[PDB]
């Protein structure tokens, strides 16, 4: 199976943090780690009200640098207690760990820049924040199955996304051409049309009444059935993929 | 099979209840429990329009206390003609009925009480009443195995609600950040999109223009796009848990 | 296989009217019987608009006429060519031609009733025209499997209908409970809810903003979510049906 | 496989073009062609913005030529060495390079025509040149896939379409029939209620409220279900036929 650090002091940390199946202190620290993580995207969540919209006050930073404190903390006893260390930059929860860091250092970091003395940047950095909800991957077979059928499939997204590349380009142009001559027409150019040409194919709808005319509607009749066809195709080899992988586990 | 009551006067009844292929008399009981039934909820959801919106008057109770005489009546008749009690407790069907009979019999409750002498509590009450429509599952073959699917797949439904609640958190919050630049935007906070992500993954359709911007298009392409997928993976599963349990019958 | 009426007088035209494969006036009368229905079909749409919204004038009549006069001439040559009787009132086409006749005569017999001297009634007259179209099924393969596949699988619409409404009836319910505090709601009483539960169970889409409070939207997301469920059931067994049914004459 | 020229400058060239497998300049000769696809797209699409709604000035005008000469001169190329010439007629790639010179070669005949001395020829070719896209096909196997999946299902796509007429008729009149008393009605004719279901049947929405009376819900609803069913009917036979032809290539 998976190697063992062979020391005194290592093999029961090792398993106390990367098994949680062996000692209760284990279970307990997986249902702490659990609970940390839903508390972050709580707060996440919770930040951007338009009610609310560097310590002791705001008292949601005092709990950020609590979230920060315990992910730093178990990172670094999962690096130190590690037999191989190529493994260790190799896998993939790793990244993610170091990614949700990241965010809250560099805001210290200008944040201290500014106290001595673009929006841009910190606006992306705030999107960067979301991944946080990935570290649940760690805990549920589920997303982990997700990313085995994700990798496994990734020809048929390809061609999924090429096929309805291909039929919004024909529709948006056939539907502006067949309504340019009235002036009461929404659609002023063939870009103006993409919207709406990846919202009937998908079948999502509109809303609004935008092609008026005859040829219009006859296009829109077409753009409807065809979406159908070009999106079932490469549908069943993914449901298959996952099929596969999820009846492994527990049947094998 | 099912054990009798070996008695001279209880497994005539028990027959005559239980089981309606026996007798004449049994079938028409069947019929006569199944009217009152549909009668109960016609009464239920007629008497909410506003024309209409304790006894004599407001022939609607003349009504109510009807039905719940006859349920009433039953339940205690297939209670006594029983060989086992713990079965009984153990079964479902016996549940459901003790539910039924629950509102009315605490309204009456309340009203003596206030006639010798929250809104909340009555409201909750009321929506309680719903349930007269799952005691059909008594007689339809349908219901029960429809029962069975769901009991069988829980681990499914679970993965489905989980894989959507990630991805709606995923895209409400994309969609927020690349969005609020502009004051024309009817996203003010990340909980205020989660209904747009739940109706667009699902392709239902907003209905509504919220989606304004560039990158707000972009993210929404992707959001339909991607419902498809974590909808249609755990699907196959239980469609094929409900065909085995339907065949299973009839074939088996 | 089939009988002939072996005579010398009826094999020739039973041959020439109810096989077009044998003779080239065969196929002739074959493909004149589908202009005439597509004719009718145009006729009974178009007569309806607003510009034009008893002979001689109004050229209109002057082509039904035609259309029922060859309609029942050919009705009349099925009927007198066949060897058996009680298989001809057996048979559905048969039927099928006798509804179409009698759209237009009952109109002229009332228009000669009040020659010499209800609305509801003419209204459902006019309605039951619309069989014409059915009549294409002696001319394609496809309507005749579809009846077929129709015909083996009553009990699978049964469910789907029966869920459908049990569905219906406890969503608009829930919806209708949870959102009655507010004075800005649409939702006045459980039938007036019906409506919007049938129409995001089917991922068709309301449209308008009609749930607005927040039990209202986690209503709605239960709603759209178990209306997947609940349609894909008993959907598989009709497809499988159908290409059976399909397959079997071209491969069998 | 496939005959070669058997020359000394011709296999050297018929390699070069035709097969870009062979030598590196072969790898870049494709890379070059894709991009020019591409670039042709991009100009096709923003030709039509409303801020820029016959040469130097008008640089648009300028780029077009140079996708014309390159396009025209690869097809030159190919012609020339090519073994068979019937064949070189008979294939589809070649219909298609001939259709993209066409719009603009007829374009400089217009003006220079009118340089020495109606609209809706010029908005069909305007709306001809669409079909570069299609150029495509030379690069990808998902489009050639997608080619064959296409020409071996006909019959399928026909009965799609059939079946899909014959319920825009029926629910049409029926919607149109059960709703007219009323003066408040958007349909006043059938013809006017073709989109709506048309929208319905295949879940993409119509968005307005247009059915209003009691019997326009039940028509309503009834064609929302008969919609899944005669759109199910006939996708998994082009399902079945795509995954075949998808994976006899790669496993094969
Ligand atoms: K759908
Ligand atoms: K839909
Ligand atoms: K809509
Ligand atoms: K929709």
């Amino acid at each position: 199976e998976r190697p063992l650090p062979r020391r005194d002091f290592q093999r029961q940390v090792w398993l106390l943090f990367e098994y949680p199946e062996s000692s209760g202190p284990a279970r307990g620290i997986a249902i702490v780690s659990v609970l940390v993580i839903l508390i972050s995207i709580v707060i996440f969540c919770l930040e951007t009200l338009p009610e609310f919209r560097s310590s002791f006050s705001d008292p949601f930073f005092v709990v950020e640098t609590l979230c920060i404190i315990w992910f730093s903390f178990e990172l670094l006893v999962r690096f130190f207690a590690c037999p191989s260390k190529a493994t260790f930059s190799r896998n993939i929860m790793n990244l993610i760990d170091i990614v949700a860091i990241i965010p809250y250092f560099i805001t210290l970091g200008t944040e201290l820049a500014e106290r001595q003395g673009s929006l841009a940047i910190l606006r992306v950095i705030r999107l960067v924040r979301v991944f946080r909800i990935f570290k649940l991957s760690r805990h549920s077979k589920g997303l982990q199955i997700l990313g085995q059928t994700l990798k496994a499939s990734m020809r048929e997204l390809g061609l999924l996304i090429f096929f309805l590349f291909i039929g919004v380009i024909l529709f948006s142009s056939a539907v502006y051409f067949a309504e340019a001559d009235d002036p009461t027409s929404g659609f002023s150019s063939i870009p103006d049309a993409f919207w709406w040409a990846v919202v009937t194919m998908t079948t999502v709808g509109y809303g609004d009444m935008h092609p008026v005319t005859i040829g219009g509607k006859i296009v829109g009749s077409l753009c409807a059935i065809a979406g159908v066809l070009t999106i079932a195709l490469p549908v069943p080899v993914i449901v298959s993929n996952f099929n596969y992988f999820y009846h492994r586990e527990t049947e094998g």
